């Protein structure tokens, strides 16, 4: 059954978390892009972004020229999930 599955029970949350751990321990810029692509192919929700804090991590990864191009788009895809205000002075 999908519920109480004895195998492949890994929630998107759990997979993102374990990848984010590998992002902080960054072994290669080559592997960093592979990691980002995995965060992007999971159903990311605002709940995951909040618990993992992965938004902070990937926004920081934008500093690397090697993976910053994809990391930018990664934050851009996540910006669609979170609410966005347009408060300004006048």
């Amino acid at each position: 059954s999908n519920a109480a599955s004895a195998m492949a029970a890994e929630s998107a949350l759990q997979v993102v978390e374990k990848l984010q751990a590998r992002l902080a321990a960054n072994p290669d810029p080559k592997k960093l892009l592979k990691y980002l692509k995995k965060l992007s192919t999971l159903p990311i929700t605002v709940d995951i972004l909040a618990e993992t804090g992965v938004g902070k991590t990937v926004n920081s990864l934008r500093k690397h020229e090697h993976v910053g191009s994809f990391a930018r788009d990664l934050v851009a895809q996540w910006k669609k999930l979170v609410p966005v205000e347009r408060n300004a002075g006048s």
